[PDB]
């Protein structure tokens, strides 16, 4: 059973499982059920950008999602990620379809982590960007339909060789080194993610959406999370 | 007069302008009473090390003061910075003395400020970091009393040649380029800044401390501002 | 009389002052008769970038500068930085139009410089980061016809109300901090430079070019450096 | 066999496989015989700093290593590192005893690799830094005798409880995600890596050496490559 801290931009409502009527960001602390949501504006087509934060003072994960020129959306939660995740981890990326798809394009990501200790205040330090993907992207763990290299893209789950997006997928990109999130003697630990993402559906209705996910190392896409399961959680719980 | 927003490292206890009755950490929005203050063990020769974090989205200005092997202080506010300052700052150290002294030394200092734009999404960023303070550190601009060089360290109130601080002294250091804090269309402005520094008295009761602030860009340390002013206000109030 | 290192992006020969037959980059120590220079195939109109990189071990300074898809120029030469600038600089971008024009527009603009001592091995760092420009950009100090904000650019050259640009203008911005591009006790100090640039002429040929530079803190403008002179040089000695 | 490019810091003269007669730092390219050598006066229990860089314009791998108020000891060669390594490396630290012996303790490991590719010019990078290890450091592969934890350094060599180096042992970290070092298309390529090392015997000539090394992926410790080997040659043709 793996163990998921996830920030979800959830293009599609699944009102029986406690989404809002509408496209929002949510943050999901161990179930795909958020702990808070925010309303959001997603514009088929289009580049966003999406931000997510958290430092062991505030004890707070937070996240923004925006397109230029509109009003941002935005949601935070209070959490000691100490209690909820393991000391290392991996980070990713997730992304499905259902019944309902689109391209969960990814164009761009980034990551920094880093973590002053309580015995001569020494601080470790992980940081990765990536603004290509290639097609042999060694650094990356690609789990299921995931795939890189397309115009230099990630691409989460399949597209067709036309450019049409398929339902019924699921896959994930997870940074290769694992990450030591927190440590019982650190001063200050903090992360910031950022990636830019292209959601385009020919359908009147999208989904399912993207998130980035924080999980323990060994974590792979529980059997059966296309559709609403956004690749990250085995059941609706 | 000027506009200051400041973490405080207050080691003197002036319960007749508000400080709690014990060394203290703070908050200061435009004024030397704190809005918040947490306990703050300092301790007498030994090197400790701050952290003072703020982003856009939380709106939470937030600071830790720790030394090794010890339980850390920390203090927090919620607090709109975008409504107190402007959209242009300078970022100092600032330290005094009054009738009781102590050294107010800093052995580093180091700030990182990020701002991403709404329209297209693009960073701007300022980083500094001093490991070591020449004798001639033109990227300071070093105010009263402030003074870099000797043992490679900024000391910030007068300190005499046989290692003895005096009282009556107030010293400022600023980076010397101005820095954008905020923009009006910036979807996540963030920054960080850290220092380590060496509070000594020969006295039974340290005095005054030392502070890490944000301030218009042609801020000057104010008349009569030595003592419990901290090099910041020019009064009271 | 200023002291100038610089590598310049030159759109016009000057075959009257050394210039080769065509458009080219080139390493100026102290002189706009370049020491080095190596053939640039300009491009009218498209976003072009170059990287400027030296270190205090190969005591090298190189430069690339490249659109895409296209092969690069690259240019580089033997020199000891610290026997030529003084131990604090500022750095900057410079244009210049004479009788024939092209704007001279900036983009992006980043710089990082690092120096580690003799004593004991602690860093020094300054970096910035400009991916857009503003109106009032109080971190640069403009120099000449230079001027930002029109479309989030630096405009180092007069550009006219209908997108023209004019002859015989000359601009710089430099960063507002002075730099510590070395000391004499470094294990190791370097930089690196990135700016990405539009050139776009409505004349059969564009003039004159735009430059990365490193001078004294107190370099301005020399008198009469329009054209060939690039905003550098008082002569063409 | 494995692909090998290294920095040695070799304590021991092996003049029967063309080691100079005096301990030395050297550049290794697929062969323990160095490529070229530069004197190196290496201090017995004392911490330093070694330093390496190279960026695909000037393909010019080079090293300093240092004490705090010594005179640097520094080494280059001219090499196309994507002529040799393939297009994804891991990074990692290397060291070894004979018969002789000494401590090769790392104190701190920093690496940044940079890549701009020829469109549209994208930047990837990769950072790490550790400033501190853990007992279990789940971000490095410990290969052979190598630990982490103990004071919070990483032991490249078998020490016993009481603090006594260990001959014939032989141990690497690697970094655990591969780094991308070269693309066929990139515009300037970069990497630099610092750490912090104490060498420390009881031996009146210590040995063996430490080595900074970038190897094919699925590099292991060679058979037998204790003592001059380095932990990083099958043998020394
Ligand atoms: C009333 C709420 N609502 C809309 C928001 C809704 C409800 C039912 C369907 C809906 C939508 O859509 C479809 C669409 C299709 N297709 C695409 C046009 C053909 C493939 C077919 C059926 C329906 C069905 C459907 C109809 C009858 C029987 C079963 C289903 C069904 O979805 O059963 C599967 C499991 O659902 C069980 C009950 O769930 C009721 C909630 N409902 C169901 C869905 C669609 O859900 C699927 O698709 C979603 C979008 O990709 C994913 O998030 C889900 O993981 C995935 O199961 N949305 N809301
Ligand atoms: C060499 C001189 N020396 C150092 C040993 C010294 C001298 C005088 C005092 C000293 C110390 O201490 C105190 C302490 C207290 N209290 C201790 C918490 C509270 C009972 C009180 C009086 C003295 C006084 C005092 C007594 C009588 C008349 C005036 C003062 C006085 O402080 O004159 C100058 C301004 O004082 C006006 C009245 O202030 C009431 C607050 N009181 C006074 C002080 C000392 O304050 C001075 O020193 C502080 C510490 O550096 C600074 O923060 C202040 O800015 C600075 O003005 N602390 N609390
Ligand atoms: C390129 C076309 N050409 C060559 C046929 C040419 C063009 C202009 C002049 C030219 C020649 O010559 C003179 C000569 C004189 N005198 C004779 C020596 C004085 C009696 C006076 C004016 C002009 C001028 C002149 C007249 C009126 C206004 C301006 C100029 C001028 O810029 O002139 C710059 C001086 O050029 C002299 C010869 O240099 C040959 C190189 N070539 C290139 C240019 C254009 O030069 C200007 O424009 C260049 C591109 O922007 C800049 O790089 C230069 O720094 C700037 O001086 N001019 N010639
Ligand atoms: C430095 C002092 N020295 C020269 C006087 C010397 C030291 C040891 C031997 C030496 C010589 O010679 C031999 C010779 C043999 N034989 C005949 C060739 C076989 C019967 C056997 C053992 C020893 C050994 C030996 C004895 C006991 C345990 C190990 C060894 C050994 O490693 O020995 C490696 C011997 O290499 C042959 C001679 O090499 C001359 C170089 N000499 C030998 C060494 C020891 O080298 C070991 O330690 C070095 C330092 O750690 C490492 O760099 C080497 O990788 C590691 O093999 N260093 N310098
Ligand atoms: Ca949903
Ligand atoms: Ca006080
Ligand atoms: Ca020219
Ligand atoms: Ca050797
Ligand atoms: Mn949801
Ligand atoms: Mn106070
Ligand atoms: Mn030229
Ligand atoms: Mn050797």
């Amino acid at each position: 059973a793996d163990t998921i801290v996830a920030v979800e931009l959830d293009t599609y409502p699944n009102t029986d499982i406690g989404d809002p009527s509408y496209p929002h960001i949510g943050i999901d602390i161990k179930s795909v059920r958020s702990k808070k949501t925010a309303k959001w504006n997603m514009q088929n087509g289009k580049v966003g950008t999406a931000h997510i934060i958290y430092n062991s003072v505030d004890k707070r994960l937070s996240a923004v999602v925006s397109y230029p020129n509109a009003d941002s959306a935005t949601v935070s939660y209070d959490v000691d990620l100490d209690n909820v995740l393991p000391e290392w981890v991996r980070v990713g990326l997730s992304a499905s379809t259902g019944l309902y798809k689109e391209t969960n394009t990814i164009l761009s990501w980034s990551f920094t982590s880093k973590l002053k200790s309580n015995s001569t205040h020494e601080t470790n330090a992980l940081h990765f960007m990536f603004n290509q993907f290639s097609k042999d992207q060694k650094d990356l763990i690609l789990q299921g339909d995931a795939t890189t290299g397309t115009d230099g893209n990630l691409e989460l789950t399949r597209v067709s060789s036309n450019g049409s997006p398929q339902g019924s997928s699921v896959g994930r990109a997870l940074f290769y080194a694992p990450v030591h999130i927190w440590e019982s003697s650190a001063v200050v630990a903090s992360f910031e993610a950022t990636f830019t993402f292209l959601i385009k559906s020919p359908d009147s209705h999208p989904a399912d959406g993207i998130a980035f996910f924080i999980s323990n190392i060994d974590s792979s896409i529980p059997s059966g999370s296309t559709g609403r399961l956004l690749g990250l959680f085995p059941d609706a719980n």
